[PDB]
């Protein structure tokens, strides 16, 4: 009886195996745009993905991960609210059964159709498993998806999903350039938070971009053909794999922009 996103094992149940679910710095949160304060001391983000080395795509039963070679400083996030160098390890998405829901973060209680998470770990901790034990271990770059025009840089991901329909399937996925998933503006909000799935560790500096990317209805419909189940199990579509907004508690969301 493992955690997931159903009635019997969804987000309102996670606290029984992961008591940190009710902690002081949980994610995601609603971003109240009027309460977020401009912080003129924040730096522009530095997103250096020119040497990124993608390797593989995996259906893990909760989402799909595009995994990178993080054994060297090849794709790094720096600047903004961050001290030091954070290395890209993987990206994944969260999405809905309908275009009106799917994002984890919300903006003035608005839900987007999906949310991209580019996951990075602080190189001062040596690898990912050590970094998730530290309050500044991870930096996750969050990017909203709205349905409209296609995102051409997403289509190579969409077209491999048929080969990883079910939990535990993986496929070669080399030479994918994550720069094709970024919006024009790197304006962001930032706050201290957590992983949004178990183990819900409070190890993340969240950096959420204000500008969403547009994807087509056909692109998101292909996300919704994935399965949570393994091969030869009753089909359960991989939809609504998002955690809802958690209490902000004693936190301030900072804006990089006016
Ligand atoms: N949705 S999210 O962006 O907040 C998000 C949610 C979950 C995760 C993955 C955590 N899995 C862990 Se804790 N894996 C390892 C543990 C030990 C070792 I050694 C290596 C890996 C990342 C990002
Ligand atoms: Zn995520």
């Amino acid at each position: 009886h493992h955690w997931g996103y159903g009635k019997h094992n969804g987000p309102e149940h996670w606290h029984k195996d992961f008591p940190i679910a009710k902690g002081e710095r949980q994610s995601p949160v609603d971003i109240d745009t009027h309460t977020a304060k401009y912080d003129p001391s924040l730096k522009p983000l530095s997103v250096s993905y020119d040497q990124a080395t993608s390797l593989r795509i995996l259906n893990n039963g909760h989402a799909f991960n595009v995994e990178f070679d993080d054994s060297q400083d090849k794709a790094v996030l720096k600047g903004g609210p961050l001290d030091g160098t954070y290395r890209l390890i993987q990206f994944h998405f969260h999405w809905g059964s309908l275009d009106g829901q799917g994002s984890e973060h919300t903006v003035d209680k608005k839900k987007y159709a999906a949310e991209l998470h580019l996951v990075h770990w602080n190189t001062k901790y040596g690898d990912f498993g050590k970094a998730v034990q530290q309050p500044d271990g991870l930096a996750v770059l969050g990017i909203f998806l709205k349905v409209g025009s296609a995102k051409p840089g997403l289509q190579k991901v969409v077209d491999v999903l048929d080969s990883i329909k079910t939990k535990g399937k993986s496929a070669d996925f080399t030479n994918f350039d994550p720069r094709g998933l970024l919006p024009e503006s790197l304006d962001y909000w930032t706050y201290p938070g957590s992983l949004t799935t178990p183990p819900l560790l409070e190890c993340v500096t969240w950096i959420v971009l204000k500008e969403p990317i547009s994807v087509s209805s056909e692109q998101v419909l292909k996300f919704r053909k994935l399965n949570f189940n393994g091969e030869g199990e009753p089909e359960e579509l991989m939809v609504d794999n998002w955690r809802p907004a958690q209490p902000l508690k004693n936190r301030q969301i900072k804006a990089s922009f006016k």
